[PDB]
């Protein structure tokens, strides 16, 4: 019964790490893509300076 | 919400400078033409001296 209760605790709280590896690599790509998009959005306003 | 309020203040007060460049160049040309027209208007009266 104690082994069953420990297995139930593990079923209740434990994460599935094998899916987390793919989620981690995808988020690591997404964060750099977001940094690049933010850099381009920062660059965008300054083109007005060429008009003067 | 703070970002939305900042965007609304910018929508309210901010100028569109890309039109301002054209307005500035046209206003400079208009100022030069106005100085020329004022110069001719100053010159006009003094032709009376040829009659005497």
């Amino acid at each position: 019964l104690q082994d069953s209760l420990d297995a139930g605790v593990g079923n209740l709280v434990d994460a599935d790490l094998a899916k987390e590896s793919a989620k981690l690599q995808s988020l690591q790509t997404k964060q750099q893509l977001g940094v690049q998009a933010l850099s381009i959005a920062n660059q965008t306003p300054q083109t007005i300076l060429s008009l003067f």
